[PDB]
């Protein structure tokens, strides 16, 4: 309280944030210290629910639907102005059921890298890639190699032409609607997978497998990204960064991913957050000083990327981005990732045709929640057949209960027969007792009045 | 407290014993009062269990070991030289775990009845009952029908020879030994249905057919007993009663019941009712009185007995009760009742075989509780049932954390991939030129050595 | 004797009532002691029957059904003069065969809850909804989202058209006359399933995710009680409550509790217990000291009704309340709930039509008297457990090989990972080696122009 | 309470225990019964929890690490002269946390089986049997076939070389020590796996083939336990029984059980149990009539093993018993079975390499098959509820018939009686008619004489 806490992971210019953090203790006199925590994404759902930990976090913005779903992150509140100062598109990485939850800050994306002594015009279409390759295979080189074990990078060519994770229409996610087996994506993967066949790529090449090839000028072209580039520096192979090649006419549509500065909803200093984050730090100075420290890379802030776009694989990148597909902040996600994991190197190994692999993307992605689903059905089917077995329990009482009653019951109705059978006759004989007494008496009373009257 | 209420049935002699309790009200100050409210022995579980109801109960011995069960009646304490009073066999009734619970009175047991005109010598044997069918028929008459749809009246040829329903060894019931298919009542039960076979009987012959039709002089002998004397004494059939007749050298074994009294384990009158029952009831003058209101049969009590057996009537229903099996006073008999019904008639019927249908009784005398056990196991199934599906519940939710874990992972260790290993060259250039430095540096002091030596 | 011992649930007010009986413990002198045993509805019948226990049990009414069966419940006898002090309803729902067993307190019922500031004129008919919810779905807003899984909800919309569970007649139910596939509950099942059909409400709507949906205004309305309210009120959504809508102009017939006080069988304060409900507690005071602990919602107390109806939320639980349908206390009821539970996923999920899900329920229904039936029931239910244990087995097996995928790729990069660290350090000491050595060369050269020489 | 129950599968010598149960009846007097229930194992857990079923269980040591756990096992005290009447290490088989838990009865392990007339001389090593199988399929023979599909049996090879399930450490098992995948565990796959590419085994032998195979003549050997003998008895093939081959100069490490006798937690009979297994069971006499019944092959106890050990096959399942590994009684185990199953199938088809099929065995013990297990032990739990629910609807349909003969006799005497009722009462008013029509003449004639006359 009084004082602004945030956490930046260490792989990020957290001294330059610094520096931005202390140009804003001297203009307002609030003291801002800055960290980066041991796995502080998983720290950090643990300190906000007991109102600690940092007053802003800085990470890749799909952890924060997470963070969102469980209402730790403050909604924050930027007049169009300056939501005008960032690219539109990045919004969209920051918001859960329309409400806006962080600032974007960098954009991150893959990009075509191409060694130029090898390949001075790389080409604009999957399409011309084959007949590349059978030119400098003639000359012990291969066209391109990139990771084919991982979604995340052969996303760009499936989805190129049709498909799409989930349907995002209104600042939401459908998450019943999945466009991995649409015809697009059908076409994407059996042109890569198509490749395999006609033996351009190999179906085992892993992320170190390409990383290794390219950076031995092995292969003209591989795929990747910014995260890459210092390593590929030191190779010396000369290379270029770039669009990457359209398919059927359409981009390539990679993922994107977008560090975000998110506030929590337990801080006091929500107010002296958003001066900081909109006032200092998405600046041209604030961003330059972090850039400084450790790139950034593609920014958010349109004025700034402007100038950093001189770096042209800087401007590929977010060419990429904006050709590309935001990638979706919700927990189901990760069953996407794991579903589709397997469909691609499934559908790459021969092990299913494409057709049956896609297809199958729709009912393993939610293999997960159905049988988990069964798990809680069954838990209430056990709350019923609990109930049924008491009523079997007391069906059980009751019956023993009424087989003493019958067996008792046959006799005491035996007894009752003589009984009411013998009282019967005994009130019987004695009315015909006072019968026969009658009779006589009737006819003691006729045989005088004959006497008397004759 | 003071005084002593008492709870008899109505059918007995309840102003007989008011006279004694006048008597014993004189005697000692003490009044006592008789009832006879509606079903009492229904009445009588919920009335004691709060202090309240009778001082002392009569009743069927059988009830008893039911009230026992739920502590319900006090111990007795009689002193030996009592117990000689009254025929052993009858305490044989009053015992539940080897405890006296009550005191018996009055002895009741199923007798051969006959019509001493068509048959002036009955017979002593079941074995000559076919012949002297056969004669009778030949005039019209029938030899022998009694009440065969009801066990209590075909046990007694049943249990001749071997048959028992639940062992019986030192004032306790062994209820898992049921002596229901031994050879000896496999003889029995074959014998009654060979009567029915060689049609000298009918099976479908039930208590008021065979009732009518001693009555109307159309059989020569029934099986029945003292209840239903007074229903007999007014068909005027000239009828004797006597010894049931013996099977293969046995005696015919009739279940035998005991009208007795018990005392309340609530009462605080304990020892005037142990008073009022040993010196003033169980006694001639006593025994008399109610006798005089309603006979009591044939009595417990050896002296008054003894004068009571100038009815030959009352001496075969004790005698028949010396060679019986008192009816046992366990819950458990009311489903040897239920079985064993069911089995005599399918016996009967044709619809099984003896063999099969007794050997059955041994499963189905428990389907009663062998089924309440099945619902009961299956009650603790659930509750196993129910915690596997919270392992379950979260085996699912740990599996779709550890998925994302897994997801993000696969990245942090590509972008760690890329940063150590730029990390790795650039440390390597440093110190790899730190070597050409000294090697120069080598190179330039080893020059001047030279230079100076020369 | 002389002391009057309360049951009343944790969730009530029972401080407040606590208040109740020290205002009683004054005026008179007979302590109260108020307790909130857990699980006290399944205690109650265990200490009553032996004596123990409460002499005043509050609970939802339904539950009394089975306590007055069982004979546990006294009889109240209030005078006519009483009797009017309640609403008229209040005493249908606190009836067992003609008698009334219970004393009303409180009444609660469902009642529609809207978002102002996204709807500030709520509809009066169902039948609007779609229309509304087209408009709203424009603005990325749904229109309606309450629990659809549970029938409590959804029975509302069903019964409206002259639908009901069993017909109450005078003081009882006929068990075997039903309202659930007359022509009311058809046509408004009918509609239920087409507001799913036509994407305005979503199949699996549970409690859980309508509360959040409405209480974070994603949706402009929801179905609910007065339990749901402080949840609102600390989201600070600007809603109101009001009427259900009708639907073919009759009213929505939304079940009602309404929490009563019954007095035990053999409890010794009998003429004290009804002194304090019907003097001390059911009046303005005593209801106010309770409502001011825990707000009971509307009350059966006309007088007090009147006060707490001056909000419009209590005055509108209530009209609903009257409008709708009381819970009968059968237990016939339980088989009600699974049954229109499963009627209603089949229908909305499509696995059965409206007719043939409400034939079913029509049967399952009517009648018991279960015993064996009810293990036959278990008999099938386990067969659709065993189903579902399967779904959920299948559904592990599955994820399980997508993670075993996602584990080969994470252990080949930390493999790799590994790898590269080993060879960067050992390539590290390679040259510090050269280093030293270097390093002692040069120092020998250098020590050998500095001495030997200048 | 003065009674002892035993549960024992039904395949084992139950009429030879019995015998031993008399020989125990008539020397104390304490009755003994033994039984066979299906699925008992299964059973138990829910008949302990109830303080019913069994004072001694007889079974498959694993099983009791279960019982142990949920403290329903009584811990059995033996001194050290008894227990050195049994072999060492059948004390290892029962412990559980150190504790022992159960009395080792017999012993059980896979052997080497192997036909005389085809094979006088069995190998001494698995290295030899590539060698002996070319020799054999030179004239249409093959030297090995067992069951490949299951762990159980391929274990013996793959473990042999110093490979282990869990670490046994004083009387417990390290949960997290694994042997899966050690430098042994690797080596065994490996050869396993070789024996298949070469052709020298088919993948996708069972043992349903594998016994017809041997029993037929057309394989040298086989792998298997005593269960298998009698049926090579009956197909008269010659047959020896030896020491399984050693792996790299070790003995093959099959999978010993010893079936043991355990005692119920809360059983009356706690030192009378123990009584009856020490001082009877546990003896050559005991023993003895048990395996006249049916042989248990090795037993536990030195005196009568070296007896039995006169037939070599005996002797030698005792000394793979020895050189085997004890099956770990621990939940944990059922992963193993799985798990490994899989391993084998993918390295012995080729969809894994042995390093990576025996690291995701390594893996899946903790993490994901937590609950998985719990699915499939739910699965097996409604078996035995389904028989449960079986048994009490016959149970139910039992006594409904029984229950429907009673009825019988009581509505004919209920008819009787209703009949003897109204006919007398048509009676009683008959004659009440002519007494007053009596009167009435009488009261003429009697008032005529009375006026006209005198």
């Amino acid at each position: 309280e009084g004082k602004l806490v945030i956490w930046i992971n260490g792989d990020k210019g957290y001294n330059g944030l610094a520096e931005v953090g202390k140009k804003f203790e001297k203009d307002t006199g609030i003291k801002v210290t800055v960290e980066h925590p041991d796995k502080l994404e998983e720290k950090f759902p643990q300190v906000a629910a007991t109102g600690d930990g940092p007053d802003i976090i800085f990470w890749a913005h799909d952890r924060f639907g997470g963070y969102a779903q469980s209402g730790l992150l403050a909604e924050i509140t930027p007049d169009k102005a300056f939501q005008d100062k960032l690219y539109p598109f990045t919004w969209d990485a920051v918001r859960y059921n329309g409400k806006l939850i962080a600032y974007p800050i960098a954009v991150e994306a893959l990009s075509l890298i191409y060694n130029k002594d090898l390949l001075p015009n790389p080409p604009k279409t999957w399409e011309e890639i084959p007949a590349l390759d059978k030119e400098l295979k003639a000359k012990g080189k291969s066209a391109l190699m990139f990771n084919l074990q991982e979604p995340y990078f052969t996303w760009p060519l499936i989805a190129a032409d049709g498909g799409y994770a989930f349907k995002y229409e209104n600042g939401k996610y459908d998450i019943k609607d999945v466009g991995v087996d649409n015809a697009g994506a059908k076409a994407g993967l059996t042109f890569l997978v198509d490749l395999i066949k006609n033996k351009h790529m190999n179906a085992d090449t892993d992320y170190s497998i390409a990383e290794a090839a390219f950076n031995k000028g092995e292969t003209a072209m591989t795929i990747n990204g910014p995260w890459a580039w210092s390593n590929i520096d030191t190779s010396k192979v000369n290379y270029g960064v770039t669009v990457l090649p359209t398919f059927k006419g359409q981009p390539s549509k990679p993922f994107v991913g977008v560090l975000s500065a998110g506030i929590n909803a337990a801080s006091p200093n929500k107010e002296l957050a958003k001066e900081f984050l909109e006032n200092y730090l998405l600046t041209d100075e604030g961003l330059e000083a972090v850039n400084k420290d450790k790139p950034l890379g593609a920014v958010a802030l349109k004025s700034y990327e402007e100038e950093l776009a001189k770096d042209p694989r800087i401007a590929a990148t977010m060419e990429n981005a904006q050709k590309g597909e935001i990638m979706p902040n919700i927990p189901q996600m990760s069953a996407f990732w794991y579903a589709v994991r397997t469909a691609v190197i499934n559908a790459a190994s021969g092990r299913q045709t494409v057709d049956e692999a896609l297809k199958d993307a729709q009912t393993r992605i939610t293999a997960a929640r159905d049988g988990l689903r069964a798990v809680m059905e069954a838990r209430n089917v056990t709350h019923l057949l609990q109930q049924e077995l008491t009523e079997a329990q007391k069906g059980f009482q009751d019956v023993e209960a009424q087989a003493a009653t019958a067996n008792h019951t046959v006799m005491a109705l035996m007894a009752s027969l003589d009984a009411e059978k013998a009282q019967g006759q005994k009130k019987v004989e004695e009315l015909e007792g006072e019968i026969t007494t009658l009779n006589h008496k009737l006819q003691d009373a006729s045989a005088e009045v004959e006497r008397l009257r004759r």
